[PDB]
């Protein structure tokens, strides 16, 4: 098929993958600028299998599916939530992580449960499953925070500015990227992180729907990954336990 271009990326010994470079801990820009991340590692690890080299372009998180289905990237692999939404638009891989939607507020607000964000300023990343499923679930938070609707930010950590100088009350955001963050910053003990009852997504790798083959070869490269160490090595890197789904 036209579409299916795993021949393509095997003999050039190449594939672009799109990222938001501030999703940590999949994949993000360092202190020294490279880009790094449980991601990074495991699409490096994925794709040595096969002898091709990762090419990584950062892209607008807003633009994911532009940027997919135009061609400038091939695949979006970066905490990429697995819904049935973007089913209809992209294929994925089998999935490799489980992860849940949190709201994250200042300790200060007394704030550990969606409903006291009655009347309160809600902060989303724009272009994130977290804002896709506050607007199909509005009786969990939209329906009572303020304005019935989310600041929107292109980045978390934009909005997480945003909540430590108090312009949102609380930030609908992923609880791999919450944990790894607050930790990294020192200020765990400053904010609250907890579940709303959102579904819990998983992560998986998003391709062209026509690009059958490649998704084929991912899947097949994580069962070798799985018993060759190297996933849980990655995962306990920036884990620091086993987030395999088995
Ligand atoms: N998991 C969310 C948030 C995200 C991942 N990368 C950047 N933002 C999504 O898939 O939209």
């Amino acid at each position: 098929t036209s579409g299916d271009n795993w021949s393509k990326y095997q003999s050039n010994k190449s594939i672009t993958i799109g990222f938001d470079s501030t999703f940590v801990p999949m994949g993000f820009a360092q202190k020294d600028g490279s880009y790094a991340g449980f991601d990074i590692d495991l699409a490096t690890a994925v794709f040595e299998k096969y002898g091709i080299t990762v090419n990584w372009q950062p892209i607008d998180w807003d633009l994911k599916e532009a940027e997919l289905t135009k061609g400038t990237i091939d695949l979006i692999w970066n905490g990429y939530s697995a819904t049935d939404e973007r089913r209809e638009k992209v294929a994925f891989s089998n999935s490799y992580m489980k992860n849940e939607q949190v709201l994250v507020t200042k300790k200060s607000s007394g704030i550990t449960t969606a409903k006291d964000m009655t009347g309160k300023t809600l902060g989303a990343q724009a272009g994130s499953s977290g804002y896709a499923d506050f607007e199909a679930n509005p009786e969990i938070l939209k329906n009572i925070v303020a304005n019935k609707e989310a600041n929107q930010y292109q980045t978390f950590n934009e909005a997480l500015i945003d909540l430590k100088n108090d312009r949102i009350d609380g930030l609908l955001i992923d609880r791999v990227y919450a944990n790894y963050y607050l930790e990294a910053e020192g200020v765990l003990n400053d904010y609250n992180v907890f579940t709303v009852g959102l579904e819990t997504e998983a992560f998986a790798v998003g391709s062209r729907k026509e690009d059958t083959t490649l998704v084929k070869k991912i899947n097949e490269a994580f069962s070798s990954l799985y018993k060759d160490g190297k996933f849980q090595e990655i995962s306990q890197k920036w884990f620091g336990e086993d987030v395999a789904t088995k």
